[PDB]
Parts: structure tokens; sequence; C-alpha cells
């Protein structure tokens, strides 16, 4: 199996690490995939914003003109980090933008208020479950989702989930056409990223990806579609915990981790 190919480099860089690292990847051309800790749990932090978007871009497919919708919010909206909502704070922002800002620099402020629309985790939840992810679970808010206390199934995922949800939302038949291209158009334009699974990736492959960062517990993770020069795309998800509350998470492990596991599939 391609998972024993790298089980031993794995285990190594959790060890150097000091921590958990759980790993996903799958290739759509050959069927391919590399797996390690890949149905443990770990906290998603904010990387829930990607399917957030996506739950949006759903909805718009039954509801005619959601994504032009004008969102005027009070200044009690704003959450700490919220570079881009910050800005638009007298005058308002779209369905779409708000969308754009959760992905593409995580603003917490236009998260909050894209659940609010979706009927809270609950609703983000639900959808998942209605693409056939039964793993998936979110159950708070910005910014206390982010807690990722040691144990705790709350605002979870596993690799493996978030990996095969990622691949039915951007390559599969989740959305319809027009919605799942702007679904990757919004994960190509991630500014947070650069750092992992980016780093990892040939200079001239295309690249979507979500970040979370939770920090405590030294939590931290990346997923992402990338697409090889003519060539069909690979799907994976790098998640990572540690023990300690103060223990710091790494964005060369994540990196790390990503290269690992192309190597593993053969890339
Ligand atoms: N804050 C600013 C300025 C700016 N120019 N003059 N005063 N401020 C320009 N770019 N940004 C910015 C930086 C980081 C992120 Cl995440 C979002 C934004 Cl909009
Ligand atoms: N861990 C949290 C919380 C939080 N509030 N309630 N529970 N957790 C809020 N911010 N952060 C945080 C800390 C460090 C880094 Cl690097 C990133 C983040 Cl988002
Ligand atoms: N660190 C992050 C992320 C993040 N998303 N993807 N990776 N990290 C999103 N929000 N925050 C954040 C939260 C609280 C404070 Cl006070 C400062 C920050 Cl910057
Ligand atoms: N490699 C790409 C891209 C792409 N766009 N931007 N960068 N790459 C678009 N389509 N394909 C592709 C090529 C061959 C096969 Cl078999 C399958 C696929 Cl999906």
């Amino acid at each position: 199996m391609l998972t024993n190919l790298v089980a031993e480099p794995f285990a190594k860089l959790e060890q150097d690490f000091g921590g958990s690292i759980g790993v996903y990847a799958m290739d759509t051309g050959s069927g391919a995939t590399v797996s390690y800790r890949a149905e443990e749990r770990f906290p998603l932090c904010s990387s829930f914003k990607g399917f957030l978007a996506a739950a949006v871009l759903a909805r718009s497919q039954q509801q005619a003109g959601l994504l032009d919708t004008p969102i005027r919010y009070g200044k009690n909206a704003l959450v700490p980090w919220s570079p881009i909502s910050e800005k638009y704070l007298t005058t308002g922002m779209t369905v779409a933008e708000l969308s754009a800002a959760a992905v593409q620099y995580s603003d917490n402020a236009a998260a909050n208020l894209l659940l609010k629309e979706l009927g809270g985790p609950a609703g983000l939840t639900a959808f998942m479950r209605s693409i056939g992810d039964t793993t998936f679970r979110l159950d708070r808010w910005e910014l206390e989702l982010n807690s990722a206390i040691p144990g705790d199934a709350r605002d979870t995922s596993s690799p493996r989930a978030v990996t095969e949800s990622l691949q039915k939302l951007t390559l599969g038949s989740a959305l319809a056409a027009p919605q799942r291209q702007q679904f990757v158009d919004w994960l190509k334009g991630n500014t947070t990223g650069n750092h992992r699974i980016r780093a990892a990736v040939p200079a001239d492959w295309a690249v979507g990806d979500k970040t979370g960062t939770c920090g405590v517990y030294g939590t931290a993770n990346d997923y992402a579609v990338v697409w090889p020069t003519g060539r069909a795309p690979i799907v994976l998800a790098v998640y990572t915990r540690a023990p300690n509350k103060d223990d710091k998470h790494s964005e060369a492990v994540i990196a790390a981790a990503a290269r690992l596991a192309l190597e593993g599939l053969g890339v």
C-alpha cells in the first residue's frame, strides 16, 4: 500500500514536531491514496470557512441573486482579525464578497455573518451531511471554535473527510458547474497559505487552498486541490495538533507533510 511507503517518515516528522499529524491525499488520476492518522479528528480552526463558502454557493443554486445581495453590519459584528470587513463597515459588502473574504483572508466577521445566514454551525453541519460527509461537525462561532481542546470533538473533522468533501465540491457533482468554478476560484485566490501546501508543490502547479490556525495546542492545518501542469488534480488535507496548550504550530511541518504525501502518491 502507498500508506506503507510513507508511514515511517510521517512518524519521524510528527515526533520531531512534538505532536500529531494527520494527512490524507488522493490522486484523482490513478485513484491512489496516502493515509496517516487520516480518520482521527483534528480541530478545523478557520479551515471550516472553505466549506462555509461552498454552502453559500450551494444555496445560490436555489436562491437566485443570493451572491449579489448587499449585507450591512454593525461594528459589533467586527471580531478580532476582520481585516476586510473592517474596511467596509461604513459601506457594507455583498454575500459573494463576504464569502471571498472568509476564504481568502480568513476574515472572522465575514464568516460569522455568513454562518448566521446559513443557520449557524448546525446549518453548515447539515450542508456537509447533505453531500455525504458524516464526520464534519461545527459547533461554535468565531472565535470560540478555535479552543482546540485535547479530546474535544466539537468543531472537528478528519483529514480523510475533509479531502473527500473537498473533492466532491471542487471536482465532483456536489455543486452545479458555475458554482463549482467559483469555489475553485476563491480557493485559488487564498492569501494565507503561501507557507503551507503551496510551499510543497512545484512553481508551475495551480493551487486552491484554505488554512486554519487555532495556534493553541500546536493546532494548524491546510487543505488544497492542486493541478500538475497538464495532469489530473490531487486533493489533500494536512492537520496538526499537540498535547500542551502552549505548544507552537509549525507551517514548515505542514509543508513537509504535504511533500511526503505527494512523494507517497508518486508525484
Ligand atoms: N491595512 C492595509 C492597507 C493599508 N493601507 N493604508 N492603510 N492600510 C493596505 N493593505 N492593507 C491590508 C493589509 C493586510 C490585510 Cl489582511 C488586508 C489589508 Cl486591506
Ligand atoms: N485559540 C484562539 C482563540 C480562542 N478563543 N477561544 N478559544 N480559542 C482565539 N484566537 N485564537 C488563536 C490563538 C493563536 C493563534 Cl496563532 C490563532 C488563533 Cl485563532
Ligand atoms: N490566525 C488567524 C486565522 C487563520 N486562518 N487561517 N490561518 N490562520 C484566522 N484568524 N486568525 C486570527 C484570530 C485571532 C487573532 Cl487576535 C488574530 C488572528 Cl491572525
Ligand atoms: N491540469 C489541468 C488544468 C489546469 N488548469 N490550470 N492549471 N492546470 C485544467 N485541467 N487540467 C487537466 C489536465 C489534464 C487532465 Cl487528464 C485533467 C485535468 Cl483537470
